[PDB]
């Protein structure tokens, strides 16, 4: 496994760069190098804008999915669309639990109620330039009950629901109609763990 | 079961203003767009951060059934990981005119010593396309393992980097356990579980 801890590196300022909405920041730091020495100062610009909490929205009786379908203008310049499908997901503020994140989010961006909750995984979205992390769980849904336009109108968030099949879902995935970071992992997940999850649902 | 709804048709971006410019930059996307239930939105503003492209190699060798990592620090993992020291793929920027498999094979020889032969396209994902335009293009690329050793990098960067070998098995149970947890790694074996058998047979024909 890795070779250093937290012991092995200083971080000895960081450096407001942008604050806005998110916030970029210059991280100065030495560290130990493999070769046995001591870095100098280092430093790198990280994109700052918290964490979030992502759900699969999981029927295990139909075997389908819960898709959500939003724009992202990030997506634009290298995307044939900016509107992606996408996990139900959204921002952890101070204080709110991973589980309690992913409820409320699944309640405004697609009307469903939250069953079991089993944990996928939390992973880093792209650590050489931003801190963000997204902590996945499953979630057992009635697919049945997923349908329309969501969002909260007032922020400016419209969503629309799409169901799909597991197996179709994630053909999407292998066909790149799914292409989100978030989404990817979470079916991934899904396409090899999905026959002992049915079980223990049903 | 058609699929998304709305196009680039559907969507005007009115302007982009770059709030910050450094190594990165930081912009500003003002737009409106098409709404599910009939007409336009008002504007609407997003920050995005702006850093170009990636491309990624997942370094396999077939006939040992083992995976080259390597592992450098990630100081943006800090506030979040034990460690900020992280076991990746080989990973670089593409730049202007370069091909996502030109930059995976080269930055595999920058990053790991590692000689390529064949490529084959695994995925290609947006990172975090609500606050960043970033894509990574990963590649599954066959390797000699028994080859793979030592520190490399480019220093004259502050690029210090470990290459570690283990077997598939033990890195997927890495990816179960969080002790790989960065994305594309992630993306990347979790694809090589679903597919090594058969890259397997194709590979060692
Ligand atoms: N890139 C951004 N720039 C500015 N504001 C943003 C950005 N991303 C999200 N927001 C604000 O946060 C709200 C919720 O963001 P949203 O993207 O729907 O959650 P998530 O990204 O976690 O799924 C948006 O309606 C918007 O007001
Ligand atoms: N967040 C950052 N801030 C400043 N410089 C960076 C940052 N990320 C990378 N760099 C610089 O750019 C180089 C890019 O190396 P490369 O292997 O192409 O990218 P990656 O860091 O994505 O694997 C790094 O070795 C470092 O010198
Ligand atoms: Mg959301
Ligand atoms: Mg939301
Ligand atoms: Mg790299
Ligand atoms: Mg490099």
């Amino acid at each position: 496994g890795i070779t250093f801890s937290k012991n092995d590196v200083e971080i000895i300022a960081r450096e407001t760069l942008y604050r806005g909405f998110f916030s970029l920041d210059l991280y100065r730091f030495r560290h130990r190098l493999f070769n046995g020495g001591m870095s100098g100062e280092i430093t790198r610009e990280i994109f700052e804008r918290g964490h979030a909490a992502v759900l699969l929205p999981f029927d295990p009786v139909r075997d389908e999915v819960v898709l959500v379908e939003q724009i992202r203008i990030a997506a634009y310049d290298t995307s044939e669309s900016p509107w992606l499908l996408e996990m139900v997901a959204g921002m952890i503020e101070a204080g709110e639990t991973v589980e309690d994140v992913a409820r409320r989010e699944a309640l405004e961006e697609a009307g469903l109620e939250v069953g079991r909750t089993k944990p996928i995984l939390s992973y880093l979205a792209s650590p050489g330039g931003t801190s963000e992390r997204l902590s996945i769980l499953v979630g057992e849904v009635d697919a049945s009950t997923a349908k329309g336009i969501h969002g909260l109108a007032e922020e400016n968030e419209d969503i629309r629901v799409h169901v799909v099949s597991r197996e179709q879902a994630y053909q999407w995935v292998e066909e790149g109609k799914i292409d989100n970071a978030a989404s990817v992992i979470a079916l991934q997940w899904l396409q090899l763990h999905y026959h002992n999850l049915r079980n223990e649902w049903t």
